[PDB]
């Protein structure tokens, strides 16, 4: 039984349900799925200032307990046609993971909200970065189609990995 | 066994040795490997006139037969970040597979040669259109640790794909 | 008074009534206009066989002459985010234009219709290797927005090109 | 006299070198050159412990300043081919100035340093995205062609946005 990490960051919550409805998905597909948010930076203080609405008990990832799992599935909120800037500041710091070579061969997936397509791009480079095999897309509040779309997603990854164990 | 196909496009020849590179890895990889190239586009007369270096004896590929195979490895020379003209308009041809979902779950993977990343990106995008999965790179004449790298990558996919099998 | 080149690919009509409105747009800019279509690559048998829809009275443009304006509006169709392989083979015929420093400094702006954002980059990127201003975008057949959107574009470019001379 | 802004990020040095350069070279357009530095997110503590070379000196930037200047040049450090987490944070926050039109027609330029490609153009798009006018590349330590490829660079988008004025 392969495990699964969705990560994810979103601002006003519409990333968050894509992240969910991929998680659900995914232990569909048979998987030890894990659903956790990146880190947000700036302190705890001022931080629901203004905006806010990012969820308590979706538990913090690290950055380097992404080697744990056998797949990974990233879903963030895009502005200007790229990441936001927690989701980059977050994954940079996998510089230890990428000389080890401990993300080669993991199986991933990206999912994106609002520049889309750059934004989509930019990120699964990233992925590809680190070797990583890629799953393609597809093909307020989301929409029911955005919601299957991330759930089968979710699930063919689930799908894909354990068919390369 | 697998059936993978080596579809590429060179101008002078760089991509042509990168494409033989991953043909002949990927048959250490145990695949029934298909060696093609892209159809020329503009007439056989004055084609060879100023530049050229086109190879004879490597088949002519169709733009319908892509989803015969379980794995396809493409190799383009590209221009200004963009793949060449031959194989962009070969591609757009695919619109039968596409809508078909011939392509899907199929694996792929890309080679490029001179706006590299660009170029890299530009091509593995179109592929992901057809839902391919896809497998990331490496990490005058090709240098050793191109040739290496096209040969590895060739073997790589060869690899993946059968697992998938 | 500046002379401005409109030139365009269009497989379906609508990115050449884009290519009117910027033309158009770019007169009321007062500039000298001049609106042509990239040579269809392949026979003109069999070319309106199936999907057909190109413009006759439309002048074709040579490679070389786009180096006779101070402004150039480019707009293509495209398919899987990126240029039709006949404004892309175009292009690269512009490599007598790129090492002579003919198009550096020359006011540039590009539209696009269908992987919409990877295909204006893309040609946005070919057109800046050549040292071309850039001047961005906006903010069946095509809508009163789009060509109002291209109306104004044309417009400023050309306005944007007179200031600079 | 035009007023320009060299906003950059560094986290080593290598960009602070390529933003000093543009900054003189602006200077020889004939600009009032302002040389400011993106805020760092994370506290002052842990910052400069392991990895560490801000310069303190340079002023710090506001997200809102960006509306003074004529034309802004923006040069920043890259990984796995997109911005820096510090530049991309505040870039996001110049929300007010999008809307409000207030960078529209402004001249702008773009550096980067090390996925280079798709760096450089993430970043200039998010600057397209506020209508800003774009002015393309040249065409341990910066060697000496980077320096004075910032120094053209520079000298050229304050010669170019002074002739807009």
């Amino acid at each position: 039984m392969v495990k699964m990490l969705v990560l994810y960051y979103s601002a006003y919550g519409y990333m968050e349900q894509m992240a969910k409805a991929a998680a659900e998905g995914a232990r569909e597909g048979g998987a030890e799925v894990t659903l956790k948010r990146v880190p947000e930076l700036v302190p705890e203080e001022v931080a629901k200032a203004s905006h806010y609405k990012i969820d308590q008990e979706v538990p913090i990832a690290t950055p380097g307990e992404l080697a744990d799992y056998d797949a990974i599935i990233i879903g963030t909120a895009t502005r200007y046609g790229m990441m936001a800037s927690q989701m980059k500041n977050f994954l940079d710091q996998t510089g230890g993971l990428w000389a080890k070579g401990a993300l080669i061969n993991k199986v991933g997936s990206v999912m994106v909200s609002t520049g889309a397509e750059l934004a989509l791009i930019s990120t699964q480079w990233q992925m590809q970065h680190h070797g990583m095999i890629i799953v393609p897309l597809s093909y307020r509040q989301p929409s029911a189609q955005e919601l299957d779309g991330a759930r089968f997603q979710g699930r063919r990854v689930a799908e894909i990995t354990a068919k390369l164990h």
